[PDB]
């Protein structure tokens, strides 16, 4: 049987196998293992699978996802830079308000 | 044909198929689908593909890549000096309240 | 040979090949390449391999993994109280503007 070994297949003894490299492995923890093992990705710190088997970033304290599914520091109480106009600012009701309005 | 089923292949009514598990799927949205579907990764929040089809982390406010492509936090505000005096924020720096009183 | 082309295999010059899509590529940088190229994931910025060949998020300054493998922030100032009053920063704490007016 003709296989293309430059395209990820090889012979394991007499038999065609996937030749899995970095980031991939065979799932030996299914119902049908070890006889039948699907190929799956191989993931470590920072990455998880969701309920549908998609890879997502695994976020802990201080990180969240925005509206676009992008990772953001949020989200956290951390305070963004005040406007760079030439005037002094103070913090009022979660916003930057000029010092003038109180002088 | 003999196949190694313990290595990610299986038979689907006589035909050799990839047996795709977690993190992987067939792309049924290509020009040649559904009769010919390549295998691709399966990705969700926090991950995207770039122009070359490589997986990257999808970054939003406050995060960016450094020169080595690591995710970094480095424009949120550092602590003001701890000298005994009140400070306000002027031109991206901490300036004493005195200079305006 | 019968192959299921809707499941990630296709013919290339009558040989069976994996039809690799987004997030996958063949590794042409092995000791047996390009005669033999394993299939691997295709990764870019924000992702790396560890020594076990698992994909990890590539973390730079200000970010670390917690003990459950999640990305977390490792020196920014917290939000001031939301009571209706203006605040200034004094001695590593939020102090009302009133006390200085």
């Amino acid at each position: 049987v003709s296989i293309k070994k430059s395209s990820g297949l090889n012979f394991d003894n007499t038999a065609i196998a996937i030749n899995a490299g970095k980031g991939l492995e065979f799932d030996t923890n299914t119902s049908e293992s070890p006889d039948i093992n699907p190929i799956k990705t191989k993931i470590g710190s920072g990455i998880d699978y969701n309920e549908n088997g998609a890879m997502i970033t695994k976020l802990g304290a201080g990180l969240s996802f925005d509206n676009s599914g992008a990772i953001t520091i949020g989200g956290s109480g951390y305070i963004p830079e005040a406007p760079r106009d030439g005037q002094a600012y103070v913090r009022k009701d979660g916003e930057w308000v000029l010092l003038s309005t109180f002088l």
